[PDB]
């Protein structure tokens, strides 16, 4: 089955995260939700592995990004500080 939960408690390094997210509700897409583009080569994320692209997120530290636009979670993953706390999804198409 696709679908399956992690709690990301992910610090930086060096100011980088390592994710590139789109999606929104207003937007393109019809699905409604922030979705990974991208990982960045070099990036936190990016080499920790429980995110990857194509996943779904689901919260930034708290935040419940589901009715956010495309802007909304790129400014909030801008002005995340040293440590960030992630809830996202793996996969809902295989």
């Amino acid at each position: 089955k696709p679908g399956d939960t992690f709690e990301v408690e992910l610090a930086k390094t060096d100011g980088s995260l390592g994710i590139s997210v789109t999606g929104g509700v207003n937007t393109s897409v019809r699905h409604g939700g922030i979705y990974v583009k991208a990982i960045i080569p070099k990036g936190a994320a990016e080499s920790d592995g429980r995110i990857h692209k194509g996943d779904r997120v689901l919260a930034v530290n708290g935040v419940s990004l589901e009715g956010a636009t495309h802007k909304q979670a790129v400014e909030t993953l801008r002005n995340t500080g040293q440590v960030v706390h992630l809830l996202l999804e793996k996969g809902q198409v295989p």
